[PDB]
């Protein structure tokens, strides 16, 4: 079996690929050692990723807690893109760091698509890296994705509602809105019924419910009312409009990084996936959760190392 | 000597208007009266006015907690327009706006047709008075929709709010939804208020001097001090002063034209920026006449003028 590891802190992925070709895919929420042993048994590669960032270095941790777990035959993503080994390389903190869509990109270019976009849409970022002739051709810092669009920050969960605008289209009328923290995405799409109520991870706004009349509150708050002096109807078309800005502001981005290299196809993943080939739909998309199923999609830079480090194997031999 | 009271729930201010006309403002601030005593010897007359809400009826909580320091001498302020009775207040009216006593105060004394442009910390009110009454609607709700509520302040406005796409290096560039930067950063560091009137916490917690503003700002794209300049993010913070600019004088241009007003009036915190962006208008500056102090207390200076003047003239 090959492991595709995704240390995330908060929450780690991982990714069992099978030799008779079935996968399986794993979330874990939170001694690291004893956890990661018990997903050791049969295992003879894993790559390794790490998704978190210098929140609270502890790649010290996460490194020897792996290597006490699954021994030598460790393969860590660099932040170019190559495998390096567990040994000195990696030992050696800096260089280990990975981000969301780096290991991602990479497997597309060479598994799905030679000529395209990725898009990837988390819940508070969404990546939009250029892929060309099999090669990842996005900048390397935010800064410089930023500059270039191929970052935008808009989630299906932790956004501010005004970040998609400061005015929006309120019974006919262009309206302003509140600039304090009342609600976000997530308010956006559980009551769209984009998502399940389940899915609402994130603490709320105010502390509150997430059923879909809670949100319905926060919206409300935006345009300093509530559900008295406007009907639920109302604040429901307030998300509809914001949905509108919202998937507007995922076009305009994708189209603009697609112009740069004629890309006329895209690869869709993560939690907002469906919000995704809603937007892009003039686009000819690719989207991951239906080609290997919804979990690789909520989980792909998991999946995305294992089938590198897995096919780099099956091409060092042959 | 009247005392012009304005409660802001938890943050009051006291302006004590003596009768040659010369006044003091005071700014008060506690965790909740004792200290309204501290100031009622030598003071006849006194004007009430409760510009704040609730926020988890609650008015009783105040008005007796004065009448107990002013006796019954209180008039209490409208949410009409007008002045009443503590029984009325008692037995209602008593909240309202952080415009209409203003607004009253400006259409008598100050200019009968015209806009009253208020910005405090977070917000920014556009309310058109047309020969001499205030025209403005009755709901924030209303007022947003009619570009006379406004929310941008001069600190605690999270900057993507002002947009969520910045100039860069010449090219239009995305930025973070995340809480890192306010207006305050921006006000600090192209000088618009003192590092003393940066009241609101900062995002992370830190200085509010310039550099540390700067950190911030830098923040917004992704970034910090080692990988851009700090004149860099000062463009970043001149770009985003711009994109304010513009969303004010746009609000206050689409009421203009809808009541023909041609004078501003404007007050509060953020006067530097409101007098720079309504360039255009003609301006009349409340801190430039009368003090900051009483630009940046405005509510409780009104009432106590608009009381004085109706008690000089129950006198006919
Ligand atoms: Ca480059």
């Amino acid at each position: 079996m090959i492991l595709g590891i995704d240390i995330g802190g908060a929450n780690t992925k991982i990714t069992e690929l099978h030799e008779n070709g079935e996968f399986k895919v794993h979330h874990l929420y939170f001694n690291n050692d004893k956890l990661a042993e018990v997903l050791k048994t049969y295992s003879n590669d894993v790559s390794h990723v790490a998704l978190v960032t210098t929140a609270e270095e502890g790649v010290d941790n996460i490194l020897n807690a792996a290597e006490s777990a699954f021994g030598s035959n460790i393969s860590v993503f660099d932040s170019n893109g190559n495998f390096i080994s567990l040994e000195s390389a990696k030992t050696n903190n800096m260089k280990v760091s990975a981000s969301n869509w780096c290991g991602t990109a990479k497997w597309v270019s060479k598994n799905i698509e030679e000529n395209c976009i990725l898009v990837d849409m988390g819940s508070t970022t969404t990546d939009i890296i250029p892929i060309v002739e099999g090669k990842v051709v996005a900048e390397k810092t935010d800064l410089e994705r930023l500059m270039n669009h191929e970052l935008l920050y808009v989630g299906t969960l932790r956004t501010p509602i005004s970040h998609l605008g400061n005015t929006i289209s309120f019974k006919g009328v262009d309206t302003n809105v509140s600039s304090e923290y009342f609600a976000i995405t997530a308010d956006i799409s559980v009551v769209l019924e984009k998502v399940t109520t389940e899915e609402y991870t994130c603490d709320t706004p105010d502390g509150k419910g997430t059923d879909k009349r809670s949100s319905l509150v926060r919206i409300s708050k935006v345009l300093c009312s509530d559900l008295d002096q406007i009907s639920e109807i109302d604040a429901e078309n307030i998300a509809k409009n914001y949905y509108e800005l919202w998937k507007e502001l995922i076009l305009e981005n994708v189209e603009n990084v697609a112009e740069k290299y004629g890309s006329k196809k895209v690869v869709i993943t993560g939690l907002g996936e469906n919000i995704l080939k809603d937007a892009l739909a003039d686009f000819e998309v690719i989207s991951v959760a239906e080609r290997y199923g919804k979990d690789v999609s909520l989980a792909t830079p998991s999946f995305a190392v294992a089938e590198l480090l897995k096919n780099e194997l099956l091409e060092h031999h042959h």
